[PDB]
């Protein structure tokens, strides 16, 4: 029952048969979904009639190619999650769709929250996800968009993109979903070995009792886990972070009073 | 008749109450009406049931300040012209209106036409366009979008756009207005001077013989106008060129065999 549009002349078709007075949701996804999707779905089924979700893995949002090809994907396994959550229709483009050009127009950010943090570690990562969400919500016309607060950045990014380009669109940010250790679910984390893992989970044992009070320090502990610390830093209440265990890398952020879980 | 809307939220109201049975053609410009944008704003009327041009000088396309300021404005002059074509909206926003924020994101092309002629010669300029077009569509989301075939990089570009973010809006492309001399109607004409315009004219007149064979001596020709000429060249069947007199900045392009 949940349709699936392989390329855009389908889903065109799928997205002109439903009327204005009804409420479509959208989440956009890179797939190998995780219990994370599943949350941003689950909400978007009880606040809206239909449900699209789309997976693409955009190539120009990637600064790393090696990242690129590394990037898990399981497509039969997301479909069947997906139908098992009811979810209505599957956009599901490649590249030629959305780029039947090439990337020749993209959406360049220039502003403080766009240099710093993920920005500054992957140039150009932003540009991507800016252009390609924009192609997103102009083929998928939805009423609410789902949103993890987990990339935090990229959050606001869409949010002025929506503003400033005049689309009719309700943002909704959902909570970070994580494991008991604190870890935050993240597709990537499919390519982490069990070394790696135990790694990971040492860090979120560092994480869950530390008080952020001396921030180089606690770069020494976790760096010497093994992992690569990338960035940690703090704005307003919140704690931003990115590291390297092994060739796998995990961002998170999560308020410093509380959390991480 | 015309309703005149000095903001957005005005406007969404106005879009927002026409039946689809409607078919609604837009006419952007930058204010200074002259023939040239007559000419697109009569064939609007004629294949639209709703006609919406905008006044908009959009600030982010300029990257000469002093062209900024130059700029001309006669907007109560452009009313009236707008009236006795009988123009149904005239969308005349502020930069707040258009750049809530300040202008945060930018469409960036990566192509050979957005980096030669007008795209050497005006850096940012062809973002900037690209940027407020992009909104300006957004905001009226038209059946039918009006631009001179006198920007013809700017229309290429535009094209890309619409087709690259999904917009359903036929692209419909204007033959340039000129004076008999062939000079091309223009906005920042309002500021050539007496002397300049009919160095203006001298230009065209060398332009109407010359075969396109040698460039470098059509240039000499234009420059011993007192014109100081920015390029000019061929790109398939086609002359572009741009040229100063004194301050003014004017382009043109048109099939080697300016009528
Ligand atoms: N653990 C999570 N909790 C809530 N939302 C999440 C979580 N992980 C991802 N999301 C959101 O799901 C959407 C898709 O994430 P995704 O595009 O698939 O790529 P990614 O962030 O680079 N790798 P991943 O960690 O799986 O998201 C985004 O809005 C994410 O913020
Ligand atoms: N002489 C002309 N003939 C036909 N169309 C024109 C002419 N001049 C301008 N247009 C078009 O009218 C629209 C608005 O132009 P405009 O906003 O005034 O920017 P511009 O290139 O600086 N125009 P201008 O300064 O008047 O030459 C654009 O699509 C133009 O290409
Ligand atoms: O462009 C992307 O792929 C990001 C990932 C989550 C939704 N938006
Ligand atoms: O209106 C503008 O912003 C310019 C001139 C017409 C098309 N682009
Ligand atoms: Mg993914």
């Amino acid at each position: 029952a949940m349709i699936i549009a392989d390329n855009i002349k389908q889903f065109h078709s799928i997205r002109n048969s439903l009327i204005k007075q009804q409420k479509i949701g959208f989440v956009p996804t890179m797939g190998a979904l995780h219990n994370g999707h599943i949350s941003l779905i689950k909400k978007a089924k009880s606040e809206n009639d239909v449900v699209i979700v789309s997976i693409f893995v955009n190539p120009t949002q990637f600064n790393n190619p090696n990242d690129y090809q590394t990037y898990p994907n399981q497509l039969q396994q997301d479909i069947q999650i997906l139908a098992s959550l009811d979810v209505d229709v599957l956009f599901n483009p490649s590249e030629k769709d959305i780029y039947p050009d090439g990337n020749l127009l993209r959406i360049e950010p220039k502003l403080e929250i766009a240099n710093i943090l993920e920005g500054k570690s992957r140039p150009g990562h932003f540009s991507g996800m800016l252009t390609v969400v924009l192609k997103l919500l102009q083929i998928t016309k939805p009423n609410n968009l789902y949103l993890g607060e987990k990339d935090y950045q990229q959050v606001m990014l869409i949010k002025q993109l929506v503003k400033d380009f005049f689309i009719n669109t309700k943002i909704i940010v959902c909570p970070t979903q994580r494991q008991p250790s604190g870890l935050p679910l993240s597709s990537r984390n499919k390519n982490l070995t069990s070394t790696d893992i135990e790694i990971a989970n040492k860090i979120y044992e560092i994480l869950r009792q530390d008080d952020f009070s001396n921030l180089e320090e606690l770069t020494n502990k976790i760096n010497s886990t093994g992992a690569k610390l990338q960035y940690i830093q703090k704005l307003n209440n919140r704690i931003f972070l990115a590291f390297y265990i092994g060739k796998v890398r995990l961002i998170d952020n999560f308020l410093k009073e509380t959390g991480p879980s």
